């Protein structure tokens, strides 16, 4: 009898299913806490409004927080991350789940707000889990009285972290939060490894472009420039790296990588003149890796080389001026979230031309458009974080603390260092990774309990 | 001038020499003495000095005198010193008491010489120090002197912790800075320097082919981490081990088997704890803990015939060398270059399979047998140095209020905003290219165009 | 009258969209359509093509058309067609047999729609073969269409390996060029393009994490190199079984572990003679081999559960499908992937954990589970296709009396100035620059300044 | 025992010493000393020997003298010479004519004292040569002595060409074994031997960081390929050069860029004709090629302020130091390493910026600025030297009649049954296990069960 759902297609949850059980036997941090918890049912009450990647990683995430004792009402947070099959198999479970792949931006919207409320009216919602912000973002400008009710917000990404801190920063946030993002095992995981393993996959499903010997410019060398920077060069790409930040580049320089800037002298004075058209020129493949707004603008895109592919892998699209695209030049689709963008002009194209680029997903994220994101083994560190974030958020009950009481708890945290280790304790197991065991002499020779945590909390790893 | 000891004053021609390509290799250093010349913000400094004494480290004590300070010099370990940059420091009129191979008596003999002038305590007024031996030397057996001294700027993760445990305990006297942790030295000096100099050291030493052999790799902190690529790029197969499961799960994540020395790694110090089917197949034991102890007598009566040994850990009992001094017999290859004779203690077979080759007696190999790190990357690690000694020499501890001295007596690191400045010099150094934020662009992320880029809590 | 057979017609807008896309990745053959335009060198050629249906062979097989040569076509893999790349041939007027996803039945069915036009013999007079399969065919069903064809190209080591047994035996009636042995075939696609496509295959059929996982390579020929390294790049722990010593001293020098599946290297046909404690620790196995059950039974039932087991060679037989058919419980996860549960035969639990995943039911999985290898690297293959094809045309096999046709029997190459000017222009399409020998340097390596730089000997 | 010339025969021990440890690391040639010392194959052997007198070859001439040779022996480069090697092998009653740092007189001098004994030719009855000096000399001065020869076993590439110069036109006087094209030869000692030596030598003789840093590597054949490996593996940002458009695709699929020198690559003497923005960006320089001139003086005088320029060839010629001695002051830094000031010849300033860093003056890089190729790579050469050695002494050339030399007058390799049983022992070395194939395998792939593996086309 159950239909408080939306999905392209409830016959591929048979499918999606399968998956899920493979991807569970993949993420046993994850499911270490399903076992761990599910006696003592810690989300017994909870009411999360969910707004990420609809994938089937996210589907084990759901179903161990219904497992804990949590009712859910999910959304994607990007019209082409979610997997089919993925959101059937969750439909299926008897799970409110708004999400497909390739909705409109109208579309978008009205998923997040069919999570928010239930049948017209605001659901009794207590928490949220959220990847880059934009639930967030709804509730505060739209359902204030809701928010009045919510425990905390479990934050995904860098993104939606900045836009915490600066509602934080404004006055403006109105629950606490806990900022996944900067556990270890999330930052120096996921946005790392995850963008290695799944950028060159993107790429390949996309176009099945040879990368080796060819030259490769990556925007950015934050975590995600990292990891994508790796995914190119061990295929044997030619890669440059730009940077803003010179610590940053410091790092791509020693870790072998030519640090170069697309405008001459790293000064864009806003015209054509100061694109470094000569590097342009030969670049095969750029990739965005930044978070911030039109890192790869029209001038750049003018003076690429003929026939390069630009991808972003940041969270959204504005970081490529993909609207100075749309509105002069002309997109012939290739397949589904690949496009060749002639530079011919507006009204029409030769099939022939020899004078486009490729673009890949419209400019959004590239891995979770292209291909399937980051794979269940490293989302498993990023998702048992969000389960101990909720659980310690839930647990602290934020909206029936008194006045007084909220004030001293209204802020933007992280989860304590000996949960971290304990996430990696459980994804080293995986491997088959042993760890060994200080003595109680060694213990005392650092300072540290046998146990942990190991590491002061300024280490960087 | 005489105020100095050296192994052969002869050898300062050579050393200028390689001083002059030193400084073509070391940009932010250079451009610290043009920036601060004029002001000479190190006028009236007396500064300490206790760091392997090395052509890197000659150049940051010219840096340091360039900018009006006079110092007095030692090294922080016994195999650490560069004949030749010892004697054209020496030549340049600078007191330096340091040689390769001194014993434990003239180490300890040479960081006296430089806390003593003219048979009495020198008038000094900053430390700079590297491990926290001369540290703990004044503060034990000098207290008095510590009463003039404005700072101390500490270079290695040891020497960090050994202060922050004096901090903890209240016994710090004067104020520090942490210079390991600018991310231009931790992130650059402690991994980089290691992926350069760790298969350096053991080809000097060795010349053993490194491909296709197994290597065990202690720890994966900075040290352990750039010794494991050190190893792997040479294509050895690498396993870690680590008492950390975050490092645990990078080390996993990074391409290595992340195994125990111990069965289920548990160290209950007897013999059939040992993993010994593991240790049997290892042809290269490297520690990079910080740690004590973590190669034991069972892990070395366990590994295969004929492997390699090395710690490049600031000291050297991470490894249980003084057991094997204990029960087995040291055949000298070459200088920093032992077999270790598994058969016994008093005498061996010239022609004896059952050996380890320990190199630098389980020093810091790095520097025991080769170099250390290059010009370019101790760069960062002394641009902050230079940095560390003008902020506390500035701030003039030793002369303040007893209110203000108590607000100011911590342990701190420099701000990012110049850490941001010495990398940038690095990465000119490289021909890199910086790209500028647009005004709209510094908006949207919430940082000045000039940085710095990246909060307090970012890790790189 | 439709004289093709396709998945799916409607397929062929998008085929020609990668097509044109795949044109400005094959600099080599497209140079060759340009060249020879004018000549038509294949003009009157009547060519039977088996090889896999993908977008690359679309752009060989207009080539080939576009010099002059009417072709009829077929994919030599149930798996590997690319049904819309098979509709954009068929859209353009070529006779193609060919869809993703063939029974064994369909299969000989689509190479015989090749072979008979309207019910009879073509009146073919060239074949174009990979693996052998087509080439078997004609020789054992229709050997009077041999008298009137000229010649055999044959792509692929395993095809080679069949032609030379045939020409052992006097079996083989037509002569052949061995394209698979120009060094911009072997040491392009079978290595650098396994290297691109393996790991591809893999993430698409499984989307499992590589890095920190355990491999074993069964076999370091070209394609497991190749493979060896598209794991290696990921982060993966690879081992390497060889029974060729030199091989295996590869491996060893490019930083693997060389071990057996067997005990000492020795399978007796019994579970006794397995390396349990290996195989309980891999994750994922890979067979490169071109030889037969070098993944056996006894091995299967040693492998850590949760395995992926897969084939890059050209025939599935290099493991022991039919033995998991007759024993265990297959359950689709989606096509071209199985769960094979080690439970029994006749049912499973969909929560069992005791299974493996076969990608492509055994058969090559770069193709099956993705796409192959890119047309950057297929473009060196097909060139040599391409120049094979003209140069057994022109020499008209065929046409020489009874008595010449004896002594004409070959497997040949073809000729290092033509390997080398096919990878000039794959160079040339990475934007290389190769350098000229000045006449002085030429005479000092003795060498013409236009090449061949190289005696036949060289092994690059 | 006076018969010989060394450096310094006191020490003597610790060539020993090092002696004992590289027999550790050589388990092939080992092997063939165990095998073969009953049987005495070398017994009346007379060889004259002129190879790189280091720790390595120390334990080939033992290994020959061991199965019943007497030798007479020199260096084939001015600075591979180890002191200790040569020391110990006098000690050892064996007359060897080496030191590190000859003179070309002194050099010429140590080939002639192998050839002469007591004033008057040897009698010499085998040859064992590494780039052609000695075999040229023995046909130019002494042909007569060639008379009674058996035959050459020539090591390297360089030395090989010179033989098939001679060959090609009847000048070749006894055949020769061509031990470099061995598979464990080519491509373990010529790729990975500089992989491992390559990066060692800089280090030494610089302590340059090579990550982040640009190198342009001229050539791509074996030397090229491990030499380029050695630095990008060190996070160099490394350009390929090449004539040979194979050698450049195969550069290109590996992940450099290939680039010209030359605008266009047309290499026509003229300054314009020099990319001044490439080369002005070059931090390091290496020639890999065995052709002359390839670093020439217009591309030292476009090159980078502070580039390092050194050469892995077998001769200095591939540089125009010639070029550099007429026209800039040199600066001596250290043994084997110089400043080259481009200021002008006559004199210097101290602190000029505008120089360039040559190594071990145009000589190979390797062995002058460090220890060349490690024991355990060297092992597989010299198991094929030693081999070689046997077959050519069995085979008795300078006593067959005229009309039987004929016949065998060539220039040969090893058979790859012995080429496999090299690389068995090699990967037994580092713990390998390969795989035996089963009767009914080795029946499937057309093989016998013991080898050989592959056909004489196989490339590897
Ligand atoms: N696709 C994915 O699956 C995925 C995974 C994790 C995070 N993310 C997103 O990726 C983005 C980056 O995240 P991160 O964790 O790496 O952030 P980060 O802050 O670690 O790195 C971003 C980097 O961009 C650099 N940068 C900013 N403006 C630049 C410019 N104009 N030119 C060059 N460099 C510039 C910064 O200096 C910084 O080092 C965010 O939007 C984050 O939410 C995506
Ligand atoms: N040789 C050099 O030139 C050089 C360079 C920089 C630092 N250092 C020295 O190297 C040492 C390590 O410094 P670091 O910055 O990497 O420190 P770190 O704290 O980053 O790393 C040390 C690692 O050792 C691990 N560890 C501790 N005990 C262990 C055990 N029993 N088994 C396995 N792993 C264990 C810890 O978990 C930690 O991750 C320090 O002594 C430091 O002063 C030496
Ligand atoms: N999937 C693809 O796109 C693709 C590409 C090129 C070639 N191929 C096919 O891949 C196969 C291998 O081709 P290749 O060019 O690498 O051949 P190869 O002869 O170079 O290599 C095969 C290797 O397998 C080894 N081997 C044989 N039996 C073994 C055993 N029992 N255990 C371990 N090692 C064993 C051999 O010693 C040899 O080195 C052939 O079937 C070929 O046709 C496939
Ligand atoms: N230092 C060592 O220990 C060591 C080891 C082995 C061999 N060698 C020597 O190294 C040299 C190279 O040996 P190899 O086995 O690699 O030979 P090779 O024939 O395999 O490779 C030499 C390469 O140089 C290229 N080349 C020639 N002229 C060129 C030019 N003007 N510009 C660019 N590329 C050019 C050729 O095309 C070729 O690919 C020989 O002198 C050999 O004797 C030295
Ligand atoms: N070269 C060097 N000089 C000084 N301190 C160092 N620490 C590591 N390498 C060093
Ligand atoms: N893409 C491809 N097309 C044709 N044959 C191939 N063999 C391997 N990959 C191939
Ligand atoms: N170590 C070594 N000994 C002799 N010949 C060599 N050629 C290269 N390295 C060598
Ligand atoms: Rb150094």
């Amino acid at each position: 009898g159950f239909t408080d759902y939306k999905v392209a297609d409830i016959t591929l949850a048979a499918w999606g299913r399968r998956e899920l059980i493979i991807a569970e036997s993949e993420m046993p941090a994850l499911m270490g806490l399903r076992r761990k918890y599910a006696g003592q049912q810690p989300l017994k009450g909870a009411k999360i409004l969910g707004c990420i990647h609809m994938t089937i990683q996210t589907g084990v995430l759901i179903e161990t927080l219904v497992a804990l004792g949590a009712e859910v009402r999910w959304s994607s947070c990007n019209i082409f991350s979610t997997q089919d099959q993925a959101a059937a198999a969750i439909a299926a479970a008897g799970i409110p789940v708004f999400a497909w792949k390739g909705e409109t931006e109208e579309e978008y919207e009205w998923c997040i707000e069919q999570t928010i409320l239930k049948d017209g009216q605001p659901w009794d919602a207590n928490m949220v889990l959220d990847d880059g912000g934009d639930l967030t973002e709804i509730l505060h400008k739209k359902y204030p009285q809701m928010l009045e009710r919510i425990h905390g917000i479990t934050e995904e990404t860098t993104t939606g972290v900045h836009r915490l801190l600066d509602m934080l920063k404004n006055g403006t946030l109105k629950v606490p939060a806990i900022n996944v993002n900067d556990s270890v095992t999330k930052s120096k995981n996921d946005n790392k490894y995850g963008c290695r393993h799944s950028l060159n996959d993107a790429i390949k499903r996309g176009t099945d472009h040879l990368l080796s010997g060819k030259q490769a410019l990556v925007i950015g060398y934050g975590d995600v420039g990292k990891g994508s920077s790796q995914s190119l060069r061990q295929e044997g790409m030619i890669v440059k790296v730009a940077e803003v930040d010179p610590i940053c580049a410091m790092q791509a320089c020693m870790d072998g990588f030519e640090v170069v800037s697309p405008y001459k002298n790293g000064i864009n004075d806003g015209t054509e003149a100061s694109i470094d058209a000569a590097l342009l020129g030969k670049i095969d493949l750029i990739v965005t890796t930044t978070g911030n707004v039109n890192v790869c603008d029209a001038n750049m895109l003018k003076a690429l080389k003929k026939r390069a592919v630009v991808c972003n892998i940041g969270h959204f699209d504005n970081e490529i001026d993909t609207a100075f695209m749309r509105k002069n030049w002309a997109w012939e689709e290739v397949k589904p979230q690949v496009h060749k963008i002639h530079r011919t002009g507006k009204d029409g194209f030769d099939a022939h031309n020899d004078d486009y680029l490729i673009l890949l997903a419209e400019g959004r994220l590239v891995n979770l458009g292209n291909a399937t994101g980051h794979p269940s083994r490293i989302m498993d560190g990023s998702f048992a974080n969000q389960v101990l974030a909720q659980i310690h958020l839930f647990e602290q009950k934020y909206a029936d603390l008194p006045a007084a009481e909220k004030a001293k708890r209204l802020s933007v945290e992280v989860l304590p260092k000996k949960l971290d280790e304990e996430v990696a304790l459980e994804m080293v197991k995986g491997f088959g990774g042993v760890v060994t065991q200080l003595t109680p002499k060694q213990a005392e020779y650092i300072g540290v309990s046998v146990e942990g945590p190991f590491k002061p909390d300024t280490y960087r790893y």
